[PDB]
């Protein structure tokens, strides 16, 4: 029922289900098995930065994700946006846990997205920007397991008392306000996103990935969408 949008963050190589041999990022359409991946080299322990773009005009979802003093890792993809999601959806983070573990720690989340319609200066927008999260933000929907106001960051999954990320973990953070993604009469709609985030695992294998996602606006998390599944999709087609 759900459709779903997704940049993903894959730590763990699900082979059987497409994923390629290595920790990658992926432009996930209506499917865990990305149309598109980019090889990764995530960084246990250090905070990563993400910037997704897309506009009506190239029709190209861009996603780059790197780390201070090392490479980035870019992906992009083709894709009219307008053919595959409502007009109105909600977007939000996502990560889970399953047999291994990580912790999915977000630091801070910005976006806006514009339609530039047929009239000009008839421009309609929203953007929002966190730089803190609060113990009880309430302008986020929390779904599954996420928490906010450990040291005013958002974790996706569970993570103890003493810091030690969980197995068998989904959580997700949409913001509360639908957003008109793309009209008909536009001439140019577009959005950017951006967050910076933490993963740390003392497993010698980190599972299983956090995602930045568009969705219809009543979307929950799908029953056995914890590990591979990263809290988004019902099953591997
Ligand atoms: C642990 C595992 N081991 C998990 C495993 C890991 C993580 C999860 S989860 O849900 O926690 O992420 C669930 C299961 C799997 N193991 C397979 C698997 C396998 C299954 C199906 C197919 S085939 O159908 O032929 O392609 C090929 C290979 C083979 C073979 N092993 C699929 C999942
Ligand atoms: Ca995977
Ligand atoms: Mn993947």
């Amino acid at each position: 029922a759900d459709t779903i949008v997704a940049v993903e963050l894959d730590t763990y190589p699900n082979t059987d289900i497409g994923d390629p041999s290595y920790p990658h990022i992926g432009i996930d359409i209506k499917s865990v098995r990305s149309k598109k991946t980019a090889k990764w080299n995530m960084q246990n322990g250090k905070v990563g930065t993400a910037h997704i773009i897309y506009n009506s005009v190239d029709k190209r979802l861009s996603a780059v994700v790197s780390y201070p003093n090392a490479d980035s890792a870019t992906v992009s993809y083709d894709v009219d946006l307008d053919n595959v999601l409502p007009e109105w959806v909600r977007v939000g983070l996502s990560a889970s846990t399953g047999l291994y573990k990580e912790t999915n720690t977000i630091l801070s989340w910005s976006f806006t997205s514009k339609l530039k319609s047929n009239s000009t200066h008839e421009t309609n927008a929203l953007h929002f920007m966190f730089n803190q999260f609060s113990k009880d933000q309430k302008d986020l929907i929390l779904q599954g397991d996420a928490t906010t106001g450990t040291d005013g960051n958002l974790e996706l999954t569970r993570v103890s008392s003493n810091g030690s990320p969980q197995g068998s973990s989904v959580g997700r953070a949409l913001f509360y306000a639908p957003v008109h993604i793309w009209e008909s009469s536009a001439v140019v709609a577009s959005f950017e996103a951006t967050f910076t985030f933490l993963i740390k695992s003392p497993d010698s294998h980190p599972a299983d990935g956090i995602a930045f996602f568009i969705s219809n606006i009543d979307s929950s998390i799908p029953s056995g969408s914890t590990g591979r599944l990263l809290g988004l999709f019902p099953d591997a087609n």
